[PDB]
């Protein structure tokens, strides 16, 4: 599924993500247009074989089962194909959980570089919430 801008905000917020350990909700989807372009299938590999998937683009080197990443951690203890659902609950946990390892949303390397410091508010500007 390939959300709108509001549509992911608003289900973002509901599951609780709106100033989760601080951070404002445009930090959340400003993170997932630049690490998804919104879309719950997207699927990057690194170049030490891990995968990245779903909206938020979750490492099977620490946090999911992909079954081809030998040596991994999956400390959101779900299979990666979860984080490719329409439902955004997998993701949202696992990022809850990400987000608290204590390098905040530097863990995602397009908020670093294209979030962090800009106006993030703009992000939900014009959203029903
Ligand atoms: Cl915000
Ligand atoms: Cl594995
Ligand atoms: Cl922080
Ligand atoms: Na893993």
């Amino acid at each position: 599924k390939v959300f709108g801008r509001c549509e992911l905000a608003a289900a973002m917020k509901r599951h609780g993500l709106d100033n989760y350990r601080g951070y404002s909700l445009g930090n959340w989807v400003c993170a997932a247009k630049f690490e998804s372009n919104f879309n719950t299938q997207a699927t990057n590999r690194n170049t030490d074989g891990s995968t990245d998937y779903g909206i938020l683009q979750i490492n099977s080197r620490w946090w999911c089962n992909d079954g081809r990443t030998p040596g991994s951690r999956n400390l959101c203890n779900i299979p990666c194909s979860a984080l490719l659902s329409s439902d955004i609950t997998a993701s949202v946990n696992c990022a809850k959980k990400i987000v608290s390892d204590g390098n905040g949303m530097n863990a995602w390397v397009a908020w670093r570089n294209r979030c962090k410091g800009t106006d993030v508010q703009a992000w939900i500007r014009g959203c029903r919430l």
